[PDB]
């Protein structure tokens, strides 16, 4: 018994299609598994929307978007348009526009090694064998990304650009309350991240994270300069659990948690707006290196739809059946290349093909 | 050449009065096979300086460098002042006024993994094994940290915090050129780190770089963004030769630099104004812990003495034989407590000992 949900699909640029195929095939079998009704459209985006329609955010897919309940999202960009005006490039004159335009200001994106895939794990085998399992709670609507004034001026030896590191508190209390919320599904850790010691926003900012606090006396509450956490999550990384970030600092040291993996293949993110409609993609890029070689692990994309299905679509029923039928394949020891780092790996498809057939399969 | 080197020595608190002896002790060695007058002022900083002055920057103190070649630098620091208002701590309160009022706007902090050190690497060890060698320039007296307006303003849910990152393109270029300089007697390529694809003040600074280049036509200009540069140390540090990056990148970088060395005791810094004046100290802290215990890697401060040879008194020669001690040193065995244990370490006074006779034997 369903509400035929709508979501917005789109695949991009690079490995996007192909790992987006898999993921539809899992959704396929979510549809006819939990006897969901999920209705889909593709658009384009990136740089294949600025192959097709001169831009890389069209109209009629933040249209189409608009019409939907969620967005599935592939990635997008590429050395074909890395030669653009930024405003004009793929990856940034979509994607920061739309978490703008549907407000999402919420972006999750888990991180952790998993067992047996230590081999990967760029760190020292001992500090790998500790193991970690991290939440990064990044900000996306607000400081420096998009805080005004933000421009250049002048001309000579003090012609000057400038971007403004601005937060209001609504936008910090309601980041705050993301990372504690999590914190309590997890460990019951939380670790801001700030420059607290220089930056006046960042005092703001952890002021108002102590006064969120109180509302969590169960939840130990750390504070971390961006410049220790960068070490830190190199040194030991089993010591966080919760990271709440700036827009900045969330960029940076998420990209930093998905890289201490060894696994980026396996990571999805989610970006959510207050009302639960969000856009979920793997954390990684288009990986134009692979792109259509039917090489790149679907698993991030197929994760990424379990988010969606989860936060989205209320289906935590659904969105557990695909983690499962993902944690089985890996217990089976099935590989796509870049966890077999090559040798006796399956091919995207194959990886897709047997997901889904598990999830299908019930068990 | 003319002589008669002046240099004001600020040892400070913990450990630097410790590996400040052996840096003297080598900078001896120095005045002996180079036929070098160099002349030395001590003065109180940080903690010793609130002790015995009332606070961590004295007149008489700022007065001794500005009467030097260069400043000589220990570190600062420790329990005994901690019950201070932050703004009145002897770091906070020395160093940051020191680079303010000498502006030194350039922050050169070499780290390259040793022969011989790589168990310390916290990478893995096929990734520690292919080494790396990287020089990262930090611009230090500008942006983010120090950019108006910076305040806090309003009053609910719309009260606000903010800082700007403001660069003007006499700093970019000055920056710009030491790094290229740099690239230039290292292996000539110079990787300029930015968010040029969100930040406007980073499509100036890239521009601006991008003309820099034309005058140093000899070394190889890429562009990295900020979040690439991150996970990119982890992967393969052995990419990068110099690092070019505003204050608040370069500090992030220096710090992720300095950790995945896994040897802080190892890594000297430089900090130079457009005179070729500047303040050279350990990159690491006054390490409370383990203070007056004659344990403490004195190879920190010995090589910012040879920073400040090659810097500051046109001594590459003399910063070179320095090099080579350490070298040497390494090569026949010789380890402090951080980088082995036992026996099989030596003292912070006597690894000064072995360091000296071999610059002395050198020639
Ligand atoms: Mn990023
Ligand atoms: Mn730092």
């Amino acid at each position: 018994m369903s509400k035929n949900y709508h979501i917005a699909v789109l695949p991009g640029d690079g490995i996007g299609p192909e790992v987006m195929a898999q993921a539809l095939k899992v959704m396929d079998a979510v549809r006819s598994r939990f006897d969901m009704r999920i209705t889909t459209s593709h658009y384009d985006v990136g740089g294949i929307a600025i192959d097709n329609h001169g831009h890389p955010l069209p109209k009629a897919t933040v249209e189409g978007c608009e019409q939907a309940d969620a967005i599935l999202f592939g990635s997008v960009g590429g050395p074909k348009w890395e030669n653009l005006p930024p405003e004009s490039q793929p990856e940034r004159g979509a994607l920061l526009p739309l978490r703008k335009h549907f407000k999402l200001f919420s972006n999750l994106r888990p991180a952790k090694l998993y067992q047996g895939l230590e081999a990967f794990c760029p760190l020292r085998a001992d500090i790998a064998a500790n193991g970690f399992d991290i939440l990064c709670v990044r900000e996306l609507t607000g400081g420096i990304y998009f805080g005004q004034p933000k421009g250049r001026e002048g001309s000579g030896q003090y012609e000057k650009a400038f971007d403004t590191e601005v937060y209001h508190r609504f936008e910090i209390e309601r980041i705050a309350r993301i990372a504690f919320e999590s914190a309590r599904k997890r460990r019951r850790k939380v670790t801001s991240i700030d420059k607290a010691n220089v930056l006046q926003s960042s005092i703001l900012w952890r002021e108002i994270v102590n006064d969120v606090a109180k509302t969590y006396p169960d939840v130990e509450l750390a504070h971390m300069y961006i410049d220790n956490a960068t070490m830190q999550l190199i040194k030991d990384p089993s010591q966080f659990d919760v990271l709440l970030c700036s827009n900045l600092f969330g960029d940076i040291l998420s990209d930093e948690c998905a890289m201490i993996t060894g696994s980026m293949g396996m990571l999805p993110s989610a970006s959510l707006n207050e009302q639960g409609f969000g856009l979920y993609e793997p954390a990684g890029g288009s990986a134009p290196d692979i792109a259509g070689k039917n090489i790149a692990n679907p698993i991030a994309q197929i994760l990424s739809l379990a988010l969606l299905l989860r936060y989205s679509l209320d289906a935590n029923d659904a969105a557990t059946a695909i983690e499962q039928a993902i944690n089985r394949a890996l217990e089976e020891g099935v590989r796509t290349g870049d966890l077999a780092r090559g040798a006796a790996a399956v091919s995207t498809d194959e990886m897709g093909d047997i997901i889904a057939r598990y999830v299908a399969e019930g068990v």
